[PDB]
């Protein structure tokens, strides 16, 4: 259950947040495949509530109406087209599965849905599934409000409504079956796995019961017996009765401690320093590496809607963000997910962004196409961090050093550190307020290597910084605290 199911040599997935199916299919062929990306996490493909107040917020997609593959990203035909084209190019698709709940209980009944399906939250009626009052936990929840009120009580966290979201009775075989029917529909289409949204709000046993009904991956693309990749969204920063480890029997889990701590470290909050990252991983209280899905930021916490707090680094913090992502992609701990977002009118008032609800770039509610600029960046307000040279090249770096051990660690006791991966890669970071100029042991064979952060290796030549490794594996590195990118990375495939 725990394997990403990516092609050998591809070690990362990217979240193409709110991207349309047709756009992802093209990206798979024109960029993701050639650049060695392992897969794509797509936004919920199932019909959701169409919210006009505010105007089509991104979170409306987390309020299911039915399991029809009909959304602002496209219809079933477009979804299949995308999965097939991506799979045909060796890039996997992972679905953001919203199966813990339906829409908000306060939402007005009617046909304000992405596929016109009728629904009535008040009467608990979702005929397009179909679900009825008998399929929700209204009678199971014991809180006075019917909503989750105290996280110290593991029971209400699972049986009550998350911020009013109608909670499905996942103990019922009928409900489990309707969800499996939806997920099997996707697996048969060709999806390689799923992100289980709000897993903390579901009983480990109920999730397992659902997974037990899931098919193996489509044998036209995957070897027989291939199980869908499962990564459960569990927000556990410690201090709660519910632990992410309670879900290890179903698959991997999102390690929100990862981005939160890395952000605090890179920002140097409360006296933290990169030198402390020497024992990064389980040593910091994180889950086992083979059960972790890591990331610097996600669609939720990049806009203050998730765990991590104000320490989370995002594309808005471009310089520090690139370093955090680089460190993550270079370090062996966990399975890495790169974030790809869109720009929005961030407006901070009293420490809170009042425009954190804004949906993807659009024209009258119609998601804008992803355009590619001659410099390979994206237009139409799509950030496309996965296309940033510094990030794209680190994604490749991880592929190249796949399997190599963490070694040759170095640090100045402050914020200047470096480490290698076996004899296939080496990375140096300078997050101090002074320059870093020193000769280090790289563990790499002698030769001239192109720094993949400041440049690229094109036709036997480096476009950016060049590093010279001697016969003893040592090499001189020089990084000024004023460099655009205060870190250098070199690997086996960047050698001249
Ligand atoms: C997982 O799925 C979620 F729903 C729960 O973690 C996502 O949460 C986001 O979407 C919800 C739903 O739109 C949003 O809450 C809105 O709707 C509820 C219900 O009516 C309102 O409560 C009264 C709430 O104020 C609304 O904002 C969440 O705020 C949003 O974070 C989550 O991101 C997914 O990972
Ligand atoms: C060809 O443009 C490159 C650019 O040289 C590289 O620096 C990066 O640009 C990012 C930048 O790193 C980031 O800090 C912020 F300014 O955003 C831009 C992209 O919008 O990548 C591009 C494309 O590879
Ligand atoms: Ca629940
Ligand atoms: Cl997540």
């Amino acid at each position: 259950q725990y394997s990403p199911n990516t092609q050998q040599g591809r070690t990362s997935i990217v979240h193409l947040f709110e991207w349309r199916w047709v756009d992802i299919a093209l990206e798979c062929e024109r960029y993701l495949a050639p650049k060695g990306f392992g897969g794509v996490q797509v936004s919920p493909p199932n019909e959701n509530v169409a919210i006009y107040n505010p105007f089509r917020p991104w979170w409306e997609r987390y309020q299911p109406v039915s399991y029809k593959l009909c959304t602002r990203s496209g219809n079933e035909d477009e979804f299949r087209n995308m999965v097939t084209r991506c799979n045909n190019v060796g890039v996997r698709i992972y679905v953001d599965a919203v199966i813990n709940h339906m829409c908000g209980n306060a939402v007005s009944a009617g046909t304000s849905s992405t596929c016109g399906s009728y629904f009535n939250p008040g009467s608990r009626d979702f005929p397009a599934v179909p679900y009825s009052g008998w399929d929700f936990n209204d009678g199971k929840c014991k809180t006075g409000s019917g909503d989750i009120e105290n996280y110290n009580d593991a029971t209400q966290v699972r049986d009550c409504r998350l911020t009013g979201l109608l909670d499905l009775a996942l103990e019922k075989d009928y409900v489990r079956s309707k969800i499996a029917e939806y997920m099997n529909h996707l697996i048969d289409i060709g999806v390689a796995g799923f992100r289980l949204d709000a897993s903390k709000h579901m009983w480990p046993g109920d999730i397992k019961a659902i997974l037990d009904k899931l098919h193996n991956l489509n044998s036209n693309w995957f070897p027989a017996g291939s199980k869908p990749f499962i990564y459960q969204e569990v927000i556990d920063l410690g201090g709660e009765p519910i632990k992410s480890s309670d879900y290890f029997g179903n698959g991997r889990v999102t390690e929100f401690k990862y981005g939160a701590k890395l952000g605090t470290v890179i920002r140097k909050w409360n006296g933290e320093k990169m030198s402390y990252l020497k024992n990064w991983g389980e040593g910091w209280g994180f889950v086992p590496s083979d059960r972790a899905l890591v990331f610097v930021d996600n669609h939720d916490n990049q806009r203050g809607h998730g765990a991590g707090g104000a320490s989370i680094l995002t594309f808005w913090d471009a310089r520090l963000y690139k370093m955090a992502v680089g460190f993550m992609l270079a370090h062996p701990y966990g399975f890495t997910r790169v974030m790809s977002s869109y720009r929005w009118p961030r407006q901070f008032q009293n420490g809170n962004d009042v425009n954190d609800w804004v949906g993807p770039p659009n024209n009258n509610g119609v998601i804008k196409e992803v355009t590619i600029n001659p410099d390979t960046t994206c237009g139409n307000d799509w950030v496309c961090e996965h296309r940033w040279r510094q990030i794209r090249n680190m994604v490749i770096f991880r592929n190249v050093v796949d399997g190599q051990p963490f070694t040759n660690w170095y640090d100045n006791g402050s914020n200047q550190v470096a480490f290698g991966r076996g004899n296939r890669g080496f990375i140096v970071f300078n997050n101090d307020d002074w320059s870093f100029s020193l000769t280090l042991q790289t563990g790499l064979p002698a030769g001239t290597y192109c720094d993949v952060i400041s440049g690229d290796k094109i036709n036997g030549n480096c476009t950016g910084i060049k590093i010279y490794v001697s016969d003893d594996g040592k090499a001189h590195f020089s990084i000024s605290n004023s460099a655009e990118d205060p870190f250098i990375a070199i690997h086996a495939e960047s050698k001249l």
